[PDB]
């Protein structure tokens, strides 16, 4: 899908930020197609903001003008609240009653009107300041926002409850559903197979999922897959590796408004 960069003013740039790497895609609504334009490997010895400044300096495509710029923050620092329980004035209070206080952090939120939920999420302030300078009208999202919208729709096929787990290098993001209704959205810090299984099974038991009927769908960084699947299969009889097995975020972000 060759991008004509001189037409960038008609296109949408989507940027995914995480400690595991940065992803960029350009979406053309005129001919209706996407292009994963670049994958920037992050230097784990530098901060998020320092990595960002480096990639903006090195990349000619990022400073073209786009019609729209979406920024997705992949992080465990988010909290879901049902829309009927959400009040803007309570957003920061709610967030800090679930996450440790942090001075260089800004709290934002996305309303998912169709799903009746709100995702309150943190973003590093230095990172926000830098991105707001480059893109004054960028739209900021928690990675959980498009994932919930996407998984909500996928969960309607079949009369089973569904657990969707997006595995990242240092965390697992868990999204549970019953016929399109979000039951739970949370992230747990974990690096290895034993911890990943621990949280998946904890949530399964917490939500009283049926070991025979209900389903676990996995996507993302699936290291030590054989061990992970062998252990999960002892308890969850319906376990699947989603298609695509990686980068579902952009697929998700592309399916929604």
């Amino acid at each position: 899908g060759m991008i004509d960069f001189t037409k960038s003013k008609q296109y949408t740039l989507s940027i995914r930020l995480s400690t595991d790497g940065f992803s960029f895609s350009i979406y053309n609504p005129i001919n209706d197609n996407s292009q994963s334009l670049f994958e920037k490997e992050v230097d784990t010895s530098l901060s998020l903001t320092a990595n960002l400044k480096n990639v903006f300096h090195e990349s000619d495509f990022l400073s073209y003008s786009y019609k729209r710029v979406n920024i997705m923050i992949a992080s465990k620092r988010f909290t879901m609240i049902p829309l009927e329980l959400f009040e803007e004035e309570q957003a920061e209070l709610l967030f800090y009653h679930n996450h440790q206080k942090r001075e260089n952090e800004i709290v934002m939120y996305n309303i998912l009107k169709k799903n009746n939920v709100v995702i309150i999420f943190g973003i590093d302030k230095s990172t926000y300041t830098f991105l707001n300078e480059q893109y004054p009208e960028a739209r900021f999202y928690s990675q959980s926002t498009p994932l919930i919208e996407y998984f909500s729709i996928k969960s309607r096929l079949g009369n089973s409850k569904k657990m969707y787990a997006s595995v990242r290098k240092d965390a697992i993001d868990i999204y549970c559903f019953e016929r399109g209704q979000l039951l739970l959205a949370n992230s747990f810090e974990c690096m290895q197979t034993e911890d990943r299984i621990y949280y998946l099974l904890y949530v399964w038991k917490q939500l009283e999922f049926n070991q025979e009927r209900d389903e676990l769908h996995l996507t993302g960084t699936l290291s030590d897959k054989e061990t992970l699947m062998n252990e999960l299969k002892k308890f969850i009889l319906q376990v699947f590796i989603m298609n695509p097995a990686n980068n579902i975020d952009m697929q998700a972000l592309l399916t929604c408004e």
